[PDB]
């Protein structure tokens, strides 16, 4: 935890400006660290497609955690509201290839190891909050780097 | 646990001949089930596309375990090999795109609960056999479903 603790810090102060403006939230959770992304500005709506101004910051995410052990999770997020795709099966779909999409980002910098990974899709399963407004839907649209001990 | 040891022997039954054909493989792993489902006849070779004679066996299992409490974890895995379609971006999206396959098959089992699903994509984190032969390779593609009380 200590080593873990520690990390958080540096995440922590390293994204303090996108903690600022609510692009990123981090939490610890038990023995593990939740980096929360926001889906406005990362991914279009209803889209999996990682955007370019925010492929740095998922690198820099992965430059920050290269070197502790741990498994990192990515899980992808939606809200309850039917799909309506031409691109996408489902929620699950979608929400699997934003995961996908942020996995393959992170594994692009070099000493970050590929076997630490794994990717979610967690469709509607968990709301961060009930899915009343449409301000709590967007937020249970987010994206999730869970750092593992 | 009581509800967990039914559950297994009555999948066993279910699904005897699969087993004895070798294409599931069913056991206990802990305080879970895991029912792992070989490549071969379930999905055609480097596509996610759910092959329609495994369609029912799916929904089998699904209706075996649609009245059991717990999260229904479903995994895929690839081998080792890079792979190279324009369809998939990487293995974490053929593993995870045929996790999603697996799961929407699933919720089409009336009382089967969308909310227990899980969905992982493994990419060839975690073998169970050495990537050291084709034979070996082919029986690390296949897709998980655990039980998890």
């Amino acid at each position: 935890s200590q080593e873990m603790e520690t990390l958080m810090e540096s995440i922590k102060k390293a994204l303090e400006r996108e903690i600022e403006q609510g692009a990123i939230e981090v939490e610890n959770l038990g023995q593990q660290i939740v980096i929360r992304m926001r889906e406005k500005g990362a991914f279009p709506e209803g889209s999996a497609f990682l955007q370019p101004k925010f492929r740095p910051l998922v690198r820099q995410i992965a430059e920050l955690v290269k070197d502790v052990p741990g498994i990192v999770r990515v899980s992808g997020h939606t809200d309850n509201r039917p799909l309506d795709s031409e691109l996408y099966r489902s929620n699950w779909d979608l929400s699997s290839q934003r995961a996908v999409s942020v996995a393959q980002e992170m594994e692009k910098v070099r000493g970050f190891s590929h076997q630490r990974l794994r990717v979610r899709g967690m469709a509607d399963t968990e709301p961060l909050l009930p899915n009343d407004s449409d301000d709590n839907r967007a937020l249970n649209r987010r994206v999730e780097i869970s750092i593992m001990q």
